């Protein structure tokens, strides 16, 4: 089956086309991950997936989404990832990590603790920063502070330091989080970016933060290791064709700038939208980006049904299939998929201590 | 559903009736467990099971089944279990451990490496000990050395030390491995025990090693923590009624001797048998032992089908349902079972980082 064919990008080879997308656990303390993450990630790696992308990890304290988000803004934070990276590699999966900055969506409660912006008098909260002083709205009413040019220079450097740390911690795959309405996405979107300087206004100016950050990271990230990014290419805000054209154009610039693969998603920049949720609904858009930008892609949402993952690959809509929630339900989803798609010796998708008894 | 009703035994309370029986991983080195076991066990604990019984852990080096078996014959070996026990407790599952001695079935290859007795010239092998110098046969042709009275005294003390270590490592449930043809089972069975001293011949003599070991362990194992054992009550060797009567009588002596629950199994003492494998095939025999010995029981084989586990409990055939291989396939089987049996808020069988998104 296509889902179980290996994939080589740069010097890295994934044993199959199954990727576990970044999934926040909200279990870190002051950005430090712990045994929750270690067992969670090592367990997933043993499940069979070819690639495991660690959850959105903040490049700076204020870049966390919540007080439980992982961070890599110091060498001590990076050290915490070393044993985990080594465990993922021991399991045969490729260790990747998504570095990010929540922007105006930062300083929020854990999803099961309100999922909304933290109260001003809550000692856990902090000031949010963004391209412009405009709030997301809805459950995230906090108005962020408009970034100065020095703030921009600082955040870009935070991304560089985060990438450098990920590299030294042993990660073999990096993903810049330019999606889901966080800092990067908010600089590209006219909904959130009302700047009149070099970082706002035109397509070139709105693209600047993302392009400069990619270029800066590229200076420290190994040429032989996949350099990727997640990016929302449309919002489903009634401006889809114009937005998709600009997004595809930026994807072209990303490729020219050394991006090896793009994780295609939705913007989630503003709350007033009408997203047509459905199994593998991203397939068509991901395919268009892949074709018009001539860049490898992956996407997600509803690919937990093995046949859908297989179909998307065979139709060349995606190069890698990202399966998220199905892995929270069953860490060994890859084994389930192998059986479903009739892979030979499906149980050996898992380590011997398990495979021997399930064959 | 019955499967998700809590269970209290002594001072311990299991959040549900799902028990993960001991399952050898063959991943230890010189008896020392490592991160394979840590992630494996912590991951299972987070899956939702009320009780997690660690794999057969040797009370002595020669008591290991294979070179990859876990051991607890020294305080250093016990220390290795501490972080794991603490992780299991953090997940809300009760940490248990099966201490054992392979007897004549020791010094064998890992299942996926031959599964047979290790060659005499293999540097990894060792001399096996048993009640009598008679081989199992088949793939385990090695003739064990007949134990001296001092060997018996020594092994009993090894069990006491193992129990003492399990206690100090934090385990809240212990299971003496008197089944599957290993040392304990072999002392009870006339097939393997041809001794003419105090430990062989009569029912009382054949029961002696097991009863003395239980009593010795009882001196160091906390009164408020479940003291259990696994025992093969029949062989399916054409001597089932006579064997079952003696086994039930021994179960009565175990109860009188402080045993809180018995894990009912098959003897596997000799290879020439005809075991009627089938889903929940142990149900009837486990029920008979439970009824005739008036002792709580658990059993296994094929209970990975939720409805079967539920049915066995409702019929009072078992007090706890042991589910093994299904947990190797899916560490979150408890969540699958909750959904299958229509438990309210089934996703919360798992920790919040998972449950929130699966509800
Ligand atoms: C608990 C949870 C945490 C997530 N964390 C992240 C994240 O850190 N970064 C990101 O880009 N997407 C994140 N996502 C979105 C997922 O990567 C994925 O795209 C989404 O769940 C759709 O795939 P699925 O239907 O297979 O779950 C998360 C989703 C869930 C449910
Ligand atoms: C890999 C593996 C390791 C096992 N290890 C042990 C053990 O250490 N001690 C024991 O008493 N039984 C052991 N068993 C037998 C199981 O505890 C259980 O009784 C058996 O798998 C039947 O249940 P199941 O059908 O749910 O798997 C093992 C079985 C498998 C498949
Ligand atoms: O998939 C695997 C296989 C072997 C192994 C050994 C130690 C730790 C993790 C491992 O994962
Ligand atoms: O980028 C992100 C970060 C967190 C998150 C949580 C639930 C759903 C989607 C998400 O996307
Ligand atoms: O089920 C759980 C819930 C919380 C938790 C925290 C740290 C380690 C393990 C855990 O397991
Ligand atoms: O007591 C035991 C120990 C190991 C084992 C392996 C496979 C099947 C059953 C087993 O029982």
């Amino acid at each position: 089956s296509a889902l179980f064919e290996p994939y080589t990008l740069k010097d890295v080879t994934l044993r199959n086309r199954i990727a576990i997308p970044p999934m926040c656990q909200y279990m870190a303390e002051d950005g430090m991950i712990n045994d929750w993450h270690h067992v969670h990630l090592a367990g997933l790696a043993r499940g069979g997936a070819g690639l495991l992308v660690v959850e959105a990890t903040a490049v700076a304290p204020e870049g966390r989404i919540t007080p439980g988000c992982a961070g890599i803004w110091s060498d001590a934070h990076a050290q915490a990832f070393v044993p985990v990276v080594q465990a993922i590699k021991a399991a045969g999966s490729v260790p990747g990590i998504q570095i990010a900055h929540a922007g105006r969506k930062a300083s929020a409660n854990r999803p099961w603790e309100g999922d909304d912006h933290i109260a001003a008098d809550d000692t856990r909260g902090w000031e949010t920063i963004a391209p412009s002083a405009i709030a997301f709205g809805a459950h995230l009413p906090k108005v962020p502070r408009e970034m100065t040019l020095d703030d921009i220079a600082r955040v870009k450097q935070d991304f560089v330091d985060a990438a450098r740390r990920a590299r030294d911690a042993g990660f073999e795959w990096i993903e810049l989080h330019f999606a889901h309405g966080y800092l990067g996405q908010s600089f590209f979107s006219e909904h959130s970016n009302k700047r009149t300087d070099a970082y706002g206004g035109s397509f070139d100016n709105r693209s600047r933060f993302l392009l400069e950050t990619l270029a800066a990271v590229r200076e420290v990230w190994p040429e032989n290791l996949p350099l990727t990014a997640r990016f929302g290419v449309l919002e489903y805000d009634g401006r889809d064709e114009q937005t998709l054209e600009e997004s595809i154009e930026l994807a072209r610039r990303f490729k020219a700038g050394g991006l090896d693969l793009l994780s295609v998603s939705v913007g989630f920049t503003i709350p007033d939208t009408n997203i047509p949720w459905g199994p593998a609904f991203m397939g068509p858009i991901a395919e268009r980006v892949r074709r018009e930008a001539k860049l490898p892609v992956t996407s997600a949402w509803g690919f937990g049904t093995p046949q859908l993952a297989e179909a998307a690959l065979q139709a060349n809509q995606l190069d890698l299939v990202s399966v998220g929630r199905a892995h929270l339900a069953d860490p060994h989803w890859a084994y389930f998929a192998a059986k479903e798609l009739g892979v030979e010796k499906a149980s050996w998708t898992l380590p011997a201590p398990y495979a021997h008894w399930l064959e």
